[PDB]
């Protein structure tokens, strides 16, 4: 259902995702291997990955991640890490929308995320910039799963569109503001968005249409279930503003099937 | 490198040994199906399998588990909890032997292990003795992941010859006492014992030898990594008490792969 590398690549950056949350990063030098416990991200650490800069409680958002340098797929890795304990995330997430022209017009986002990225937008624009300085070559990639999927989604619409592609893979994110802004998502050049789902995980399901949010598509959403092995034939592109069908069905969500994006995620053996 | 006949059901008492840890409230009345958060144990929802009897801090040593009724599988299962925290349970663990002659003939074992099961040992034998009665022909299977695979063991070693076979699988299990103790396990007849390490596990390297305790023998290892699926291939049985170049290698040991016996166990996603 969808090709070879491109699964691949779902697989390589569900792994800088969950390396955001079990890496030896922070009390870590820039220059450093990325490697993680408990086998959370084995393909990025066959690679030839080192951090560039560890950020960590970083703004009134007390964002945490890395931005990374990997010469064997030649990629600037910029990896957000979600919330330290999702459920109460979850419990705690409130849904207000504010204003955001400076990236489209009439466009709303979720007021928190929007304001965690605002709040370090600056450092971490500059730190990519010096990055893609040092390697013009390299695609610059922003990931994350869970409130990470978010900050990589909201960052990615912020920073496009100044001389590099911003590629964003998303894992489980909450649904990031208005209908302009997913319209928005849908289409924006310079740079692809992936937005990856699984089974009932809930966290997409937030904040929920009704408070105002809506998906940008297409949406990539798998179907084999929590621990266990993804085919290709295990996902299933559903093109369309909020389409159903793929996360957005009207059952019981999950908080296990969030946990579990190709392997282990948002949580550290 | 084992049966595919094994390799089945390894898989399933991995599973009733999970259970004991995510299976829905330990208050559940007598007589409900056994059901699991996360996917734990879908092979033991897939079956008619029920609540027999609960119990939950029970005894002296806070013992946790349950009985159950597998009609499909024609078992009853008697699984045990291990710690609710194991990386505490790990760095307080007392090296402290006692005797054991009560169950064998100059034999040394853990002293919590060997006074927990103990102290609700007959509440239990009769638990199990009145299922034997009502279900003459199934096979009576004890088994435990951690600490609950020491105790599956010490009941085991405790309850076999009264009539009935006790088979008993334990996963990740530490030592549980010394030489004689060892040998005995080796050749009880009355069931199998089936002792299930996973590559660089800890648990089962603690107590240490140094400090007079050894492993019966044989041993099953599982030698595919933290959050690989298992197939038959990837089991090997190792002959001899106290063997190494399975699970006893003098190389640097790991919790993860602790928590992880054919899927999630130990920890509820
Ligand atoms: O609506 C909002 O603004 C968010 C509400 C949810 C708050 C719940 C707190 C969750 C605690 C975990 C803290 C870890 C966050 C790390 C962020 C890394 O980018
Ligand atoms: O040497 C000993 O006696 C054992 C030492 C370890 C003590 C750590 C306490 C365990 C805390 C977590 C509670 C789980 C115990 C439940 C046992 C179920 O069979």
């Amino acid at each position: 259902e969808v090709s070879q590398d491109l699964f691949n690549q779902f697989n390589l950056f569900a792994q800088y995702s969950a390396a955001a949350y079990c890496g030896k990063n922070n009390d870590a030098p820039a220059g450093t291997n990325i490697t993680c416990t408990g086998n959370a991200c084995p393909e990025v650490e066959k690679a030839d990955a080192t951090f560039l800069y560890s950020f960590e409680d970083s703004g009134v958002g007390d964002v945490t991640g890395f931005l990374a340098l990997d010469n064997t797929n030649k990629l600037i890795v910029l990896s957000f890490r979600g919330s330290r304990s999702i459920e109460n995330w979850i419990g705690n997430l409130n849904f207000d929308l504010k204003e955001i022209n400076d990236i489209c017009s009439g466009c709303r986002g979720h007021d928190g995320f929007t304001s965690s990225w605002r709040s370090v937008a600056d450092t971490l624009r500059q730190k990519v910039e010096d990055a893609v300085r040092e390697h013009p070559d390299y695609r610059v990639v922003f990931t994350g799963h869970s409130l990470g999927g978010a900050l990589a989604t909201v960052a990615g619409a912020d920073l496009r569109g100044n001389g590099y592609d911003i590629d964003v893979f998303s894992y489980g994110a909450p649904r990031v503001g208005n209908r302009a802004f997913a319209e928005f998502l849908t289409v924006q050049t310079g740079g692809t968005l992936y937005r990856i789902t699984h089974t009932n995980d809930i966290v997409p399901r937030l904040p929920p249409r009704e408070f105002g949010y809506s998906h940008s598509s297409p949406e990539y959403w798998i179907k084999s279930g929590t621990l266990v092995p993804v085919t290709r034939n295990d996902i299933v592109k559903i093109e369309g503003i909020d389409a159903t069908g793929g996360n957005n069905q009207p059952n019981i969500p999950d908080i296990p099937a969030h946990l579990w994006y190709f392997g282990l995620i948002g949580t550290c053996l």
